[PDB]
């Protein structure tokens, strides 16, 4: 038994001041950092770190650098005092083969420039025909942010062609105002943009613009819908692409020679060579194959026997593994065999949003993976010829990526610089120095230095109740789950507090994580709330067996995991969580589930706040919806997972349901809200509605953000205080 | 002193059932009626009434008729038992001059048909160029619903030309959905559609399509913006138009001869004749001139001296009067003089939304006017040569018009059929029979019969507390005002009840009126509310002196009249109205004022419900906004009357402000709401928002209507019950 904690109520105007003061304070918990890290060897004996940061006193961006004192860093082979390095100030690529050549995308067209002069450009007769920029769905869901690639050895460029002409329109704006250009947005069951690759060949300043032959991909890939990845093979002689089926259940990697481009005539065991375009890997799942950036062509050892070898990723029931994938062709160019050599244990996943760094002098590949723990990223190295494996960072400390399709700032001989974070500590940038041994394959590392940007304030001394990181087993499935509790500012172990249950629950995202992202929720803990995060089946970085349970069953499985996880935490917490005062909140997919949970479990959740909620999957985009819901679109599958069928089950009482939505939200459209609101009207269900006419998917304006917080918080008080 | 009445609270679900049951009952207070009334003399000795009604058992429309037993009616010269007549079943015009000719507007183009065959049509190369249909602003604000006219004597047709190409666009739809054709909507300070008239001349089946010479109007009317009225003059020889300035402060009537049309060359005191187009009347106002349908050309008595004479309306400080307007031209065609002969006392207004019926055999004009009372319409007759005047309907009973630009179903010799209504009684259609006397000019009438449609249920026996119709004088202006109170279902004179104050307050509309339109508010009185209606300065049918006070001052004057009127009623009611529990509601302009009143008088109004509110006049249309706000648009005038400047004054506490709006509202655009919501977000002001994604200006869907009522009522309880 526990005593109900007093819950302190307050005025809306006081919630505004709370949210406003808080934003001033939350920014004081961090320092100016840098948005990119890279290392270069300017000289054989010097290593220089570069990063992008603001100029002190302003928000203007510039490139900063520091010299790494390698003679001194090399001596930090023990856990000695760490050195500080101070960094100082002072869409386009330069071809590695030629420093005078640049290529970039300007106004969604590809340009090639020499010494400041444009020598070649692509053109289109329509805004819906694009070059150098990935198709919207590809950039948005399949996470490719570039359409431009250079060969390393030679002055040749590869780029993407996009055709949006049959893509369905979406209007944005405010009713009664003048029309603006429509957005092109694919929907489930609708046609997507058409894609193909092209090349520009530069011969002594003479550009040629040559398309790929149209059936080169299709002929080998009968199910082809998307190009998910592309780039040059070694020595710049060949182009590979990774392609997928519409539902992303099938994936193939195919290697395309120069002769399979539509060149002008002026430019053109018994194992064989790359006779023509061929698949060098194929994979199929029962549910889906996820995209990743762990693709890297290896240099061929034998030109007579140009064994096809690359670093790739294979999905497994458990984890997502790096593998050395290799293949043999017949004399006639088709594959006779693939090997699928795993470089790691299946029990953990790689970070698919990260690229990899591959050595050739030594056969070492460096990558980010969940080696130590499901909630933590580590930097690891493996030898791709042996399968020998080691972890280069400490367990309990998480590697942080600042961007999708991120990179490690790794110097193959000396070490690397990166951000590391943990649940009890803000991200910090540190340098790990390599140590090499005789008669050994893998390096070891030592933490030798920190990097800070000069001219800025140092790190604040922060004081808080560290989040309780909890692992527990499901009582229904036997699966391990992770959850986290953020403690209220003034905590009494023998009192119970109102529950704020934050959910996302959708695929591709992990909420419970070993980082410092939980800081933003201190604002609720200062109001006497317990904030609980739980992951679930369908959640990212566990493996397909864990994710697959939501296949054609969205809103049916992950909602139960959230409910059971909450109840188990209530037992483990010693009963300081009050189950009679529970409010559930989420955004995007989380808004969808906040609706699902109150509709299905009105006796657990007193109220729900659903922001950016997806009411109908048929109104959402193609690549996301169909990999989970299947294809061809099935009316009864999509109907079962919609909110439409749950409107009847929504609470009859007022102040139990709140809907929050942007008017300009291009991700989850306002149409989803209007559908939900219209159903509520028909069914006689009460709802509170908050709209932000000038906001997108999230709320970015500082005052709009304050307002939103004040209303979520005010609403929550009324929901519980009864 | 008075005892607070218990206020009975209830659940949202109970408010839904109340509103739902009510709609079933409110329809039971009425019967099937008919949407048009007309009389014809099929034979010299027979008068036949025709009307449009549904076929019993269904909603299918058809034409019904009854023969009037004239001899029986003629003998009903006393207040005898009245007779019932039972009516039985069984965009285009037929030319009065020729029964074989028809003309109509189809798909917004003008067609002329003979014996079922099209002989002539207009055409356009764009959807924005229209013929036969009044321009949107003209149809919407200046109340003209037709662009097609026939000559009475001859086979000639007149029609309107509309050019919308420079009119600003307005997008409607749901964000994320495909674009639909933009609406053309003028805004204050923006360009309107261009208009001109054209003719089709039919000579033995040979059509000619002839434009008006472009400067015919402009040359005589330098301020010309709109054509507000048009039609043929007597004998079909000439065309007159009524035109206005952009701010509608100036108005002219000009008479245009056949020779001022471009024509094919084959067709084209010392007082004179219609030498050419000339103004025959001009009027100017310091504020504005209102439009009306009281224009009628009179037959000229002397062809040698074709005195220009017509029935017209002159605005006065008090009232809107019929006048016989006449003019003389010089020999050279320009006016030397106008007479302005008033046919009525200035103390009352004509019904400007009604047309008039004019006799020539006797110089009698029949019209609807506020002869007996400011809240009541009467049918009146006057002799246009003498000014002799009489009232043909009983005082205390109001004439009802079923439509804008309505007509009297008047037979000049026998009498008329019309709907009459009163505050204590549902509209009924009755026949008034004329009585003529020797050596007398005006007819008298007797109420002889009622007309009902056969096959339908008779009138219900209704029981209610009749509305208290109140007149009182302002303590600040000395002006007379009218107000009405609807009593709560179970009324205790010594108890006080919560106040529901309904407002419109805008120009062109009268809320307090002697009719049965108050029935819809019984639904609030059954919940224990007192419903109070008050008119104000700026309100319709009093005269320009009464209306002009809101000139360039919208939201500044009419709000005070509503506040003072409420307080005076509280005194006159004996204190049964509770001033500590006041909720104000209105729609459209009323929504605007509901915001104005709480922002300005938070100590009187506990809460406001603003539906369809206009937050910014610059977002509203040209013809309406500029006649009140002036032209050229002034930033500080429009700023002063906007809600933007009042957002700061809106209540800080929650549940005090509610905003209701349609998403597809083409009258008051959603942009008005998004502007208001955005300001609230910036200022930190709480609001409740209800949106109807599939509704227009009002809410028409039966379930959407039930839902809206339930939320307005639920909200009101929470606002007062504290």
């Amino acid at each position: 038994e526990n005593e109900p904690a007093r819950f302190e109520t307050r005025s809306f105007s006081q919630l505004i001041d709370h949210a406003r003061s808080w934003k001033t304070e939350v920014r004081g918990m961090t320092t100016q950092g840098f948005t990119k890290i890279s290392l270069m060897r300017a000289e054989k004996d010097r290593l220089n770190m570069y990063a992008i940061s603001s100029v002190p006193g302003t928000n203007t961006q510039s490139i900063f650098s520091v010299t790494i004192p390698l003679e001194l860093v090399e001596k930090a082979q023990v856990a000695d005092r760490k050195f500080e390095l101070k960094l100082k100030s002072g869409s386009a690529k330069v071809c590695p083969a030629d420093s005078s050549l640049l290529a970039y995308v300007l106004n969604k067209q590809v340009y090639i420039e020499k010494n400041g002069k444009i020598i070649h450009r692509t053109s289109s007769n329509s805004k819906h025909i694009t070059n150098g920029v990935p198709s919207y769905i590809v950039q948005e869901e399949l996470e490719r942010f570039e359409g431009i690639w250079w060969s390393e050895s030679k002055t040749r460029l590869l780029y993407e062609h996009v055709n949006e002409e049959k893509v369905a329109e979406s209007q944005f704006g405010v009713n009664g105002d003048p029309p603006v250009a429509p957005m092109k947005y694919p929907r489930a069951g609708t046609k997507n943009a058409y894609s193909t690759l092209r090349m520009v060949i530069l011969e002594n300043g003479k550009a040629y613009d040559v398309p790929l032959k149209d059936e080169v991909i299709y002929k080998h890939c009968p199910f082809y819908e998307y190009i998910t990845r592309a780039g040059f093979f070694s020595d710049g002689t060949t182009v590979w692409v990774q392609v997928m089926s519409r539902d992303q259940a099938q994936c193939s990697l195919l290697l395309i020679p120069y002769t399979d481009f539509l060149l002008p005539e002026e430019l053109g065991p018994p194992r064989g060579k790359l006779r023509g375009t061929v698949q060098i890997h194929k994979a199929r799942n029962d549910y889906w194959i996820n995209t990743h950036n762990a693709i890297y062509p290896l240099k061929i050892t034998d030109e007579e026997h140009p064994m096809y070898e690359f670093i790739y990723c294979l999905e497994k029931p458990n984890g997502s593994c790096l593998a050395l994938i290799s293949a043999e062709l017949d004399q006639n160019g088709y594959c006779r065999h693939t090997e699928e050599k795993l470089l790691m244990a299946e029990n953990f996943s790689i970070n698919k949003s990260m690229g990899i760094v591959v050595d050739e002098v030594r056969e070492l590949v460096y990558y980010v993976a969940n080696e130590s723990h499901p909630t933590e990223w580590n930097i690891c190295v493996s030898h791709y010829r042996t399968g020998q494996h080691a972890q280069l960072t400490e367990s309990g400390i998480c590697f942080k990526s600042e961007r999708a399709n991120g990179k490690l700032a790794l110097d193959l001989d000396h070490g690397f610089a990166c951000y590391m974070t943990s649940v009890g500590s803000p991200a910090e940038c540190r340098f790990y120095s390599f140590r090499w041994k005789e008669n050994e394959v893998l390096p070891s590392t030592v933490y030798a230095a920190n990097i800070t940007v000069s001219g800025h304030p140092g790190q604040p001394d922060l004081h808080f109740d560290s989040p309780e990181m909890i692992e527990f087993q499901s009582k229904k499935t036997g699966l391990m789950h992770y959850a986290m509790i953020l403690r209220p500012s003034n905590f009494d172990p023998y009192k119970k507090y109102p529950v704020f249950h934050y959910v996302y629950g959708g695929p591709g995202i992990q909420i419970v994580h070993n980082d410092f992202s939980w800081i933003q929720y201190i604002r609720f803990c200062r109001l006497g709330y317990v904030v609980v995060f739980i992951d679930n089946r369908g959640s990212a970085h566990r493996g397909i067996e864990f994710e697959r349970h939501i296949h054609k069953k969205m809103g049916t499985v992950e909602v139960e995991d959230q409910v059971e996880g909450l109840q188990m935490l209530a037992e483990r917490t010693g009963g300081f969580m009050d189950m009679s005062r529970v409010v559930v909140h989420g955004w995007s997919y989380g808004g969808y589930m906040a609706l699902q949970m109150i509709a299905k479990h009105p006796n657990i959740y007193r109220a729900a706040i659903a922001g950016g909620a997806v009411s109908d999957w048929r109104l959402y985009d193609t690549a996301y919806t169909e990999r989970y819901m299947g294809y061809p679109l099935e009316e009864h599958v999509y109907g079962a997972s919609s909110i439409t069928g749950l409107v009847e089950k929504l609470p009859d009482e007022p102040n139990r349901l709140m809907l929050v939505h942007g008017l300009m939200d291009e991700n989850v459209h306002f149409a989803h809200l209007t559908h939900l609101v219209d159903e509520c009207i028909k069914k006689g269900k009460w709802h509170e509605l908050v709209i932000f006419p000038n906001e997108r998917h999230g709320v970015r304006n500082n005052d709009a953000s304050i307002y939103l917080d004040a209303r979520m918080m005010y609403f929550a008080q009324q929901a519980i205080q009864g």
